[PDB]
């Protein structure tokens, strides 16, 4: 946890975060951050190992307005699991189809709301065989994730905000 | 935690928040929240069972501007433990000495930063003989408190202001 805070720069910070996520049994992560009052989602600060094709397509298609995890983040400080039922609109249906093709089926997103108005998300995706297995897994590590997201946010904003 | 989310009104929500903190070892607590950019701390939505003399005295001589925990809250999302490591100035000396007289020797403060810009603090005080035991009491449930502060924040911001 405290290693995040000590890491000099983005690159080593990112590596620490990815490894910590890997330890817990997640295969993909995204840490994404925007400053206060900003809605420039396509130029957010992004770290992690999401597929670059997904990231580019997402930004090009403006999926930040479509991704149900992102609207949720703008509205809440509580985690959102990537349950089928968060994908409610036709476009979110297609979003899910496309996210699945990129390996992003099971996971959750922890909203980030930093001390200086930063808005963001920390998503963790797990490769699982079914929704029963995935959810039960995420539920096991959730208290750890909960502390992790705020440490990530404070240190991560700290390399971004300054 | 969901029993908090379902709370209809402030009084009802307050009782369950007080009960839960109490169940966790914290006989004194303060949930205080401001809307976006409200620096008038005496305007803040306030629940908990801090001694009323302390609160009114606090909200009148601008102890919010002296309290090291509030300074921290405007800069961090991470918890701050109440200790001389944070009370070090002379103006912060007597703050602690006075907080001590009111029974607030040991505790911690979870900064609050809600999704719509809300600013505030959830503070838990614990009764203990010494700081070693005090820290044990707090660190043992810190993951639970971490979840509780965000649950309190989301539900709370929706009752205070909505
Ligand atoms: C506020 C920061 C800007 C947003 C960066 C992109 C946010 C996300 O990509 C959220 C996220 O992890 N969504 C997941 C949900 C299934 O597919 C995804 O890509
Ligand atoms: C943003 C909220 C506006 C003012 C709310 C008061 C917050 C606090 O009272 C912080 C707090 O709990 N300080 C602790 C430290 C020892 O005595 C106290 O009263």
């Amino acid at each position: 946890f405290l290693e995040l805070e000590r890491s000099s720069g983005k690159l080593e910070w990112s590596a620490i975060l990815q490894k910590m996520a890997s330890d817990l049994g997640f295969s993909k992560i995204l840490f994404g951050l925007l400053p206060k009052d900003s809605q420039d989602y396509e130029n957010a600060f992004i770290v992690g190992n999401y597929p670059a094709a997904w990231r580019e397509h997402y930004d090009r298609a403006g999926y930040a307005r479509v991704d149900p995890t992102v609207s949720h983040c703008t509205q809440s400080v509580l985690p959102i699991f990537w349950e089928p039922s968060i994908y409610q609109t036709r476009k979110q249906h297609e979003f899910f189809e496309e996210a699945s093709a990129a390996g992003l089926v099971y996971g959750l997103t922890m909203p980030l709301h930093g001390a200086r108005g930063e808005l963001g998300a920390l998503s963790f995706s797990v490769e699982a065989e079914n929704r029963a297995e995935a959810n039960r897994f995420m539920e096991s590590v959730l208290p750890t994730l909960w502390m992790l997201k705020d440490y990530a946010l404070q240190s991560g904003a700290g390399l971004a905000f300054e």
